[PDB]
């Protein structure tokens, strides 16, 4: 059999086929040597034996508030943040490596941004089993697997107090870089840009952008409804939007991310950010009476890109992490480091971010309780209630726990089933192999994975070997940290993808991170002091309860 | 008047318009402060008062051969190459900054690779004069300027011994990253890739590449003639090639760069590299019998990119510099440095690279002497003589001196005329402003620029002021170093663009610079030991005199 099917090469070593049946591991710069890159160098050895486990660090970071407050007020905050940023980031290859067509480095893979990249090469097509060498010749029925371990029975709230405001931000935010192409197939994205470029607000292509712009004062087109500002209709902004046949254009809003009409939650943020852009335009014009529409537009976009990163690191991730350490967004922390300011979305990162357990059984707005059939394509909810009302509602309703299993509402369970099926098409390597790729020891049994016995026994019977457990199912079934939203894998595997994506942005480079880039001191401060509360309230008639945490 | 027309900000400070008539300079990280970034910080002052002049370092590098022979044999060689690589590179913005549409940082300028980038922004369209503030309301007639100062009268050979083998290499090589879009206009390129991607061999788009590929053994299509290997015909590889109307497809050669059929010298190199790609494929298959066509092709491509960068630094640039220091291509030299492995072609680099003075009065091949009329669209010379014969001839014929003036053959003088006109459309800033941006003191007069008085006087009368002198004319009229091919500006401005262009390629990054990237140790050595002599002679029946220097 093909030797690489055994994943012989350890610690990021590269398996290459030589001759008709041999293989070799390129252990270059892995910190190890030997046939499979297992013989540790002196510093490699010290580092791995002195490194406390993920569980222990997580414990340190969620205990001793008093000590953390003291630390957050010192330069240590800067030391630890830079540490998190660099260590977390070094786990992501930059420039990118493989894609769905090349399980090896190639010029096509480096230049062709229509491909998602991947961290581990696919499971070779000629391996004994679908997962490589372990498990059964046939994987568990995707739908049965989902109905048995992911379907929600009783709604489980997130112990960390995460609300729907956070849940919709996450969806809205990620859909600017997760845009799998239906015509091209799995492993392909339309989200060229591969990151926080705000394409979900300005469009992922120029012509779409243009149809969305006013071309006056650098602003975005809009319409007034009830004396409030909302994205324009597809009639004033002839842009492709995905709405069910039978809905008139005069009821379809145009936003840049064609799929946003599918949820009031998504169109809410589309509205909020649109209002913020035009607001920033007004501020720039006061400072620069000589500027034209283009410069105003471009500069506001850079500012909004900055605000988003600021808000994602300091509030979004802060809420997710649960850390007592006050995370900080400051590009300077990396100026003395070796870091590439480029980013490429990975298919694994896409899989990992399918956080459907967050959605509730129904959507409570005031005393009214809306069902999925009343929420999904409602093109009038947003305008009926307005921004303040929905923000207050979503900020008050608790979202579901992500990890732990059995927590995805039946209405959207089909999404999980399809993620599992796509994983097999993409031939994603086993969960334990990804565990290793991110610094963890593989699980030695299902009972070790879940913190229990019943599910474990049933998973063991279906998969046959813990080494056959798949990527996505692994993330969602792994036991959660104490009172956390998900397990360690989600953190240890997602932190690297996230942070590299936030800081590996051109505006974070020494060349771009200057006040001139944002129109001056005033534009720069909008980025440096951006807040979820200001994003909403500086754009609404009244200020509601706004937060990523339930009250 | 627009205050920025005075180019008030120094040392890379960014001029920004504020209010109705004010301006401010963003001196962030320039090493200076004050309204125009002219008040140095203590260290900035030490560094600039200790830095010897460009003419001095040039001197130290072109003297004391004895001394350099020991240096090149020790780690000092590396220490210096790194020093050159980093200091030269830091003068090039990365990520890129402005483009023909935006004289300011923008997401569109960063994401849109159809635009050439630019180092200095354009002269604001609302300035008193075309160059900003100095000179006459109208610039000298491009053709007049060309006839008077760039037209050849008597062939001036390159004192450094450069031959036509070098000239044609330079043309072949650069036309892979210099491909101005006729349909889109100046400031636009079709050579996405922006660097050494070998698109002039494989094509600048996938479909062209697919039409050029054999899809067997990862090889490129070809045809046999006189028992020799040449590029296929357009009838066998249906690709758009620019040939005079009337030449049927059966008689065209398909190569990657549509414009190459227009010169035997160009198609010569197209032939050599084609034979090299297919040769490398053979070596690869021997090593990896289990590989398919895709991986053989891709890996072969990466190896050629490496060879190209290798030969360009160690032989090409060595020839140009005339340094006693032996330049070295070793990506590891920057592994400890802060370097961005990306590159974006600048319009200035395009202009600067117009080295038409290199071309002779005619092309001698054996006892025969061909004229431009016989050379330019000759569709049989390459095959009539074959690779070896032409290489021998081109390696023996001297090329013209680039700098000094009056040395462009009348047959191609029109390129220079249009180059100057494009410059005014691109609104390139004055030569002196570029001298500064690249670390040199501006010229205080035309007599200082030229090393004489005759041309200096005529130039002064035409331009009126030294500060009105345009980019390209400045480069070609500047007094040349002793027995050099061109002036110091050509080096001080070209070096940063070149070196950044060579090392700012993903294959030179830690993630790619591994043996596995090139199919193993064998592939990695083809790159590490690449040579002009080997590039020719390992793909020809006999080995002729091959070199960038005349015998
Ligand atoms: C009303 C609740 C939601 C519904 C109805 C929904 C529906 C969908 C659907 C239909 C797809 C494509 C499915 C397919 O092709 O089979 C999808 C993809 C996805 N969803 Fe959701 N989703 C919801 C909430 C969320 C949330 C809260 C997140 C968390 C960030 C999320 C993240 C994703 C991601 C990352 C993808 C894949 C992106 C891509 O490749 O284009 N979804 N969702
Ligand atoms: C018989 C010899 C040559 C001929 C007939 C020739 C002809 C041309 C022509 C017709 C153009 C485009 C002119 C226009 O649009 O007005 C051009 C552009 C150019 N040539 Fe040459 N050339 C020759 C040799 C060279 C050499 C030796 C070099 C040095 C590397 C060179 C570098 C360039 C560059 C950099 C451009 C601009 C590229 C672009 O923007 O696409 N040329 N040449
Ligand atoms: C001074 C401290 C010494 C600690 C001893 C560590 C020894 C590491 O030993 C290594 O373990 C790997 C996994 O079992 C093997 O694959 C390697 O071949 C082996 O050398
Ligand atoms: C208490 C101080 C905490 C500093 C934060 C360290 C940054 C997080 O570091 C992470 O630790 C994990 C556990 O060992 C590793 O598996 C990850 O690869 C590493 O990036
Ligand atoms: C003998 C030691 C040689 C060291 C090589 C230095 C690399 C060349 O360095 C160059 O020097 C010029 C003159 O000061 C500067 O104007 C350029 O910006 C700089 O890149
Ligand atoms: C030194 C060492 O670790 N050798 C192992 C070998 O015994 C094993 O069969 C192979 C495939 O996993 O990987 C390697
Ligand atoms: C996923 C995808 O779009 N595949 C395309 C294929 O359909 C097309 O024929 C070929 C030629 O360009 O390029 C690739
Ligand atoms: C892929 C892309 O968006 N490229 C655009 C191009 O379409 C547009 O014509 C040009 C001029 O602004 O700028 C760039
Ligand atoms: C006024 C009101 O309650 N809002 C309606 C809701 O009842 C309905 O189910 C939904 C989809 O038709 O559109 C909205
Ligand atoms: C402190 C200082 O240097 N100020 C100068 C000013 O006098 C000059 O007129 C202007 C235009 O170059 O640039 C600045
Ligand atoms: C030089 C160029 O290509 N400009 C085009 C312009 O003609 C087109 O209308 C616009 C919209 O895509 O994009 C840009
Ligand atoms: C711009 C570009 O070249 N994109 C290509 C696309 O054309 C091709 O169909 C696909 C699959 O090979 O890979 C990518
Ligand atoms: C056989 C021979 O002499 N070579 C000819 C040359 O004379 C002619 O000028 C050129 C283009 O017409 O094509 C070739
Ligand atoms: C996809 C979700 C991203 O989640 C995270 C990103 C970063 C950190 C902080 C760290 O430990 O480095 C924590 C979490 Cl949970
Ligand atoms: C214009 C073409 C490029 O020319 C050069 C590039 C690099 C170097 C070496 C150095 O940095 O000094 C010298 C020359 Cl002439």
């Amino acid at each position: 059999v093909n030797p690489c099917c055994y994943y012989p090469c350890q610690h990021q070593g590269i398996c290459v086929r030589f001759g008709l049946d041999r293989y070799q591991c390129d252990c270059t710069r892995t910190g190890y040597s030997g046939p499979n890159c297992t013989i540790p160098e002196i510093w490699t050895w010290l580092r791995t034996t002195l490194r406390p486990s993920p569980s222990f660090i997580h414990f340190l970071l969620t205990h001793g508030r008093w000590l953390w407050d003291f630390v957050n007020a010192t330069f240590i905050r800067d030391t630890l943040m830079r540490l998190v940023l660099t260590v977390r980031s070094n786990l992501i290859p930059s420039p990118p490596t493989y894609n769905i067509a090349h399980d090896y480095i190639s010029w096509e893979s480096f230049s062709n941004v229509s491909y998602y990249t991947r961290i581990l090469p696919s499971v070779p097509r000629d391996c004994p089993t679908p997962m490589g060498t372990k498990g059964k010749k046939q994987l568990p029925d995707a739908e049965f697997l989902s109905r048995r371990f992911l379907l929600r029975r009783k709604f489980i709230p997130d112990p960390q107090g995460t609300n729907l405001m956070f849940a919709f931000f996450a969806q809205h935010f990620t859909h600017q870089f997760f845009k799998t192409s239906g015509k091209m197939g799995p492993g392909f994205t339309k989200a060229l840009g591969h990151g926080v470029d705000l394409g979900h607000i300005y469009g992922d292509n120029l012509e779409r952008q243009y149809q969305l712009r006013l071309f006056k004062d650098g602003k975005l087109k809009y319409q007034m409804l009830n004396g409030e500002v909302y994205p324009p209709s597809v009639e004033e902004a002839p842009v492709l939007m995905h709405y069910p046949r039978g809905i008139p254009p005069q009821s379809q809003m145009a936003v840049g991310q064609e799929v946003f009409g599918l949820l009031p939650g998504l169109m809410l943020y589309a509205t909020i950010w649109l209002r913020e852009h035009n607001r920033v335009c007004d501020l720039l014009k006061a400072e620069h009476p000589t500027w034209g529409d283009e410069q105003l537009f471009q500069t506001a976009r850079l500012i909004l890109i900055g605000e988003t990163i600021k808000i994602v690191i300091e509030e979004y991730v802060q809420q997710l992490s649960g850390y007592f350490l006050q995370l900080k967004f400051d590009p300077e922390l990396l100026f003395g480091a070796q870091f590439q300011y480029r980013n490429r979305i990975a298919m694994e990162f896409n899989q990992l971010y399918h956080w459907h357990p967050l959605m509730p059984d129904s959507f409570r707005v005031g005393p009214q309780d809306y069902s999925y059939e009343q929420f999904l394509f409602n093109t009038s909810m947003l305008v009926d209630y307005g921004v303040e009302a929905l923000v207050d509602a979503f900020s008050r309703q608790p979202a579901g726990r992500i990890g732990g299993g059995r927590n995805i509402d039946h209405h959207i369970l089909h999404v999980a089933v399809d993620v599992i099926k796509e994983s097999r098409v993409l031939r994603l390597q086993p969960f334990n192999e990804y565990r290793k790729r991110f610094g963890m020891k593989p699980y030695t049994s299902f009972q070790e994975l879940t913190g229990e016995k019943e599910m474990a026994a049933e998973l063991e019977e279906l998969y046959g070997d813990i080494d056959a457990l798949e990527f996505y199912p692994g993330l969602l079934l792994e036991k959660c940290h104490p009172n956390s939203i998900f397990g360690e894998s989600m953190i240890e595997m997602g932190a690297p993808f996230s942070l590299k994506g936030l800081l590996g942005n051109p505006i974070c480079s020494p060349e771009y991170w200057k006040a001139s880039t944002f129109g001056g001191e005033v534009g720069f401060n909008l980025v440096k002091t951006a807040t979820l509360k200001k994003l909403v309230c500086l754009n609404t008639k009244t200020c509601p309860y706004v937060s990523f945490h339930v009250p």
